[PDB]
Parts: C-alpha cells; sequence; structure tokens
C-alpha cells in the first residue's frame, strides 16, 4: 500500500463550482486526499461547511483566511471580485501547503477553478503540477481559448457584430448571447477574463465537465494538439446522485409518481435565479390556462411569510392561482430535490436557466429542455442546445427583458405536444445513453480521469 499523494483543490466562488469539483475529487479515491482551500471574503457559510463536511474523510477542508473587499466598486461583478479574492489569498494558500509539504506529505497537482489561474504561479514555484477545472461547456473553453484572438481582432462591443461570432469548433454565436462578463469591455470584469484565458497555457491539463458525445465539435477541436494551447481532458458529466441510497416517497414525488408518463413539466431556475414581479406573472398566467402539469419552483420576486421566517413566495402568485391549478400543477417553495425529479419517469421536460450542473443532470437522465438562460453562460449554453443539439426549445426575449406568456406557450406546447417535441425527446434519449456509456467502467470519460490519476502519481 503506497501512500496517497495529496491534491490541492482551490475552486472559484459558489456552490455550483464545489459540486462537480467535489464529484471529481470523489472519483479518484482513495488513491489521492484532497484539501479544498477555499477563498473567503467574510464566514463561511453554513451551506459551505455542510457540504464540504458532509464529503468523503480523503476530502478536507481549509476555509483561507478572508480577505477584504470592501475596496472594490459596489457594482463589480463577480468575476472581478472572485479574480480579486483568489490573488488576496495566495499568501494563505502558500502557508497552507508549506504544512502539508513540511509534514513529508508529497504535494502531486495543485487543481483551479476557472477564474483562479493566479494561484497557479503557487503551484509552478513550488514544483506542483497546475491543472485548471473547467465546470461548463466545452464550447465555453474553446470562447476562452480564442478570446485573445478575437479580442484582438474586434475592437467594438460584441453586441454590436453584425454577423455572428465564430468560435473554432463551435456553432455561431451572435454578439448579444456570448457570456456576461465580454458584455461591457470596458469593466473590470472583462480584463479579468481576458488575464486568465491567457493563462491557460501554464497548466499541464484542462479538465472539462463534458465529453464528446455530447460537445462533439468542441471536444474535437480542443483535442487536436497545437502550440500554446494545454492538453484537454473530458470527464463529464459529473454530476451528484440520487437519494434512493438513504432511504418516490418525498412529498412531491408522490404526486409524480400518480401522473402519466413523461408528461410533467419541471419548472426551477435554480438559487439566484430569480424573476421579475411582471416576468413571473407572466409565466403564472400561461400555466394557470394550460392543460400541462407541472411541478414549479417558485421563488420570491425581486420586483405573507412562512413557518421559518422567508417570505412565502406561493402568496405573491397572482389571483387565485392555485385554485385554476390545484389538481394539474404542483407549486414548491425555494427548494425541489432536482436529480429526483429529472430521474423520475413522470418527467418529460425541464424549464431551466441552462446552468451546466442542471443542463447535465437532465441530460444523464433524457428530459428535454426549455432553455431560459439568465446569466453567466447560460445563453450560450442555450444556442448550443437549442440550435446544435435541438434537446430544447429558447422563447424568444422582447426588447423590455421579458419573456411573454406568448412565447412561454409556444415552446411548452411544442415541447410536450407537437411533432418537433417527439424529434427532441428522441434526440435527448441517444445523449442519455451516450452519457452512462461515457462515466461506464469502461467509459470515455473513466479513462479521461485515469490519464489524469497516473499524470500526477508519475514522477
Ligand atoms: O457561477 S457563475 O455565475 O456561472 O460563474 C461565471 C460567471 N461568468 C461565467 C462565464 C463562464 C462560466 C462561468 C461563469
Ligand atoms: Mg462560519
Ligand atoms: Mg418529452
Ligand atoms: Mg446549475
Ligand atoms: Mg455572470
Amino acid at each position: 500500500t503506497a501512500p496517497p499523494p495529496h491534491v490541492i483543490i482551490v475552486p472559484s466562488a459558489g456552490m455550483g463550482h464545489l459540486i462537480p469539483l467535489a464529484e471529481f475529487a470523489k472519483r479518484l479515491l482513495p488513491r489521492f486526499t484532497f484539501t479544498f482551500a477555499v477563498p473567503t471574503s467574510g464566514p463561511p457559510s453554513s451551506s459551505q461547511r455542510d457540504f464540504l463536511s458532509s464529503l468523503p474523510a480523503s476530502i478536507d477542508t481549509s476555509f483561507l483566511p478572508e480577505v477584504d473587499l470592501s475596496d472594490a466598486p459596489s457594482d463589480a461583478q463577480i468575476e472581478t471580485l472572485m479574480s480579486l479574492m483568489v490573488v488576496r489569498s495566495l499568501p494563505s494558500l502558500r502557508d497552507l501547503i508549506a504544512s502539508y509539504s513540511a509534514s513529508g506529505r508529497r504535494v502531486a497537482a495543485l487543481v483551479v477553478d476557472l477564474f483562479a489561474t493566479d494561484a497557479i504561479d503557487v503551484a509552478l514555484e513550488l514544483g506542483i503540477r497546475p491543472f485548471i477545472f473547467f465546470p461548463s461547456t466545452a464550447m465555453t473553453l474553446s470562447f476562452f481559448l480564442h478570446l485573445e484572438k478575437l479580442d484582438e481582432t474586434v475592437s467594438c462591443e460584441f453586441a454590436e457584430l453584425s454577423d455572428p461570432v465564430q468560435i473554432p469548433g463551435c456553432i455561431p454565436v451572435h454578439g448579444k448571447d456570448l457570456i456576461d462578463p465580454v458584455q461591457d469591455r470596458k469593466n473590470d470584469a472583462y480584463k479579468w477574463l481576458l488575464h486568465h484565458s491567457k493563462r491557460y497555457k501554464l497548466a499541464e491539463g484542462v479538465i472539462v465537465n463534458s465529453f464528446e458525445g455530447l460537445e462533439g465539435g468542441p471536444i474535437r477541436e480542443l483535442l487536436h494538439p497545437e502550440p500554446g494551447k494545454p492538453r484537454v481532458y473530458p470527464v463529464g458529466p459529473l454530476i451528484q446522485a440520487g437519494s434512493c441510497e438513504k432511504g418516490a416517497r418525498p412529498e412531491c414525488l408522490k404526486w409524480l409518481d400518480q401522473q402519466p408518463r413523461g408528461s410533467v413539466l419541471f419548472v426551477n431556475f435554480g438559487s439566484g435565479g430569480v424573476l421579475s414581479t411582471e416576468q413571473q406573472n407572466e409565466l403564472a398566467g400561461v400555466l394557470a390556462h394550460s392543460q400541462q402539469r407541472f411541478l414549479w419552483v417558485v421563488r420570491p420576486p425581486n420586483d405573507y411569510f412562512s413557518v421559518d421566517g422567508e417570505i412565502d413566495p406561493l402568496k405573491l402568485l397572482p389571483e387565485g392561482f392555485l385554485e385554476q391549478t390545484a389538481g394539474r400543477g404542483l407549486v414548491l417553495p425555494m427548494w425541489a430535490p432536482q436529480i429526483d425529479v429529472l430521474s423520475h419517469e413522470s418527467t418529460g421536460g425541464f424549464l431551466t436557466h441552462c446552468g451546466w450542473n442542471s443542463t447535465l443532470e437532465s441530460v444523464f437522465h433524457g428530459v428535454p429542455l426549455i432553455t431560459w438562460p439568465l446569466y453567466a453562460e447560460q445563453k450560450m449554453n442555450a444556442v448550443m442546445l437549442t440550435e446544435g443539439l435541438r434537446v430544447g426549445l429558447r422563447p424568444s426575449v422582447g426588447k423590455d427583458g421579458i419573456i411573454r406568456g406568448a412565447e412561454i406557450a409556444r415552446v411548452i406546447g411544442e415541447l410536450m405536444e407537437g411533432e418537433e417535441g417527439k424529434r427532441i425527446r428522441s434526440k435527448m434519449q441517444e445523449l442519455k445513453r451516450a452519457a452512462s456509456a461515457v462515466l461506464s467502467k469502461d467509459g470515455s470519460s473513466t479513462r479521461a480521469l485515469e490519464e489524469v490519476a497516473k499524470i500526477w502519481e508519475s514522477k
């Protein structure tokens, strides 16, 4: 029995990033031990502590001493605050790695999230193999690697372009659908994104949470060796599992058991996927007059109370909405067991914000999508899902930023009924089979994990 090498993980801010990073680590146990070296700007939340403490013993956590970000503009985007958090935590990261190295442990790799490339300098100075973990699409990774060239060939704001932007190996995308932090090139968020994208070549490999069956074009382009381009390791789809391992007995799953097969539309924009009052009313009015069964996770709009103290969103729904939907739809406040809903046989569609974790969970369970992108790279994901793979439908937004009921109803109807919705469903089942094929004991993604593991163990 050999001593397990140690691996340090530097995540970018967000539970959405801890989830796929923990799944990645869990699939390399017990060959290594891990430490989540978590930059902080304040007391770690109870959600972070609870999630990280629930992991296997071989994955430890160190919350780095909090840094001060009050000097940043109050309008600073999240990419800027995330980059500032890492840079200012590097001394603490050095002290953490020193505690392990001083005890005799071999530190075999430093895994940094997509906006934590400034920690790569520490790894290079200490003879530690730097790797980047990319929790988004291969399409978005290609955009990152191409951003330098795009920045030097385009002077105007991207949303002003008439022709769609062409990324090597990707479907074209109009500038207005490019990731949020490139929509204002004067903002620090764009400069930070440019900064990180030029540093991906400093890593010995990029680990991307996707697979070739889902993004053939981008993956095959990325795998093609080129000078100045890092090696890429598709290891997706890395997602959490259902609750059938503890002991369809949750309340909302009992309702799904009664409904017909593949007949329910699941609505969930995820935490932070808040709608305006006007936008939520448009969605509620369509569901109220529809004959479509739905399961809707509702959150208080950004513009009385419940048992714990949070505002009760289902009392903010329009007049007698719960009367018009009593037997056909089910409303849930704040949270729902998403993976258990997507795995349920009664679930036929998923209205999602196109966060990549949620998309991968839907693909793995063969549930076609209504793509309602909100922020980050979600609009790029929507284009790839709907115009590329054709496994979902996208409602068009109006000039005032509101998606009207006529569009919500159009895509719902076309997806759950209509012939195009059947083709979409058929295509999504093909991706479902392809997803479980790359994660098998001898799967394409399981092999990529092996390559990474052996590299970490080499020398
Ligand atoms: O958790 S997020 O808010 O999505 O983090 C992110 C902000 N912008 C991003 C662009 C591409 C991928 C991830 C991004
Ligand atoms: Mg705390
Ligand atoms: Mg369907
Ligand atoms: Mg998500
Ligand atoms: Mg964003």
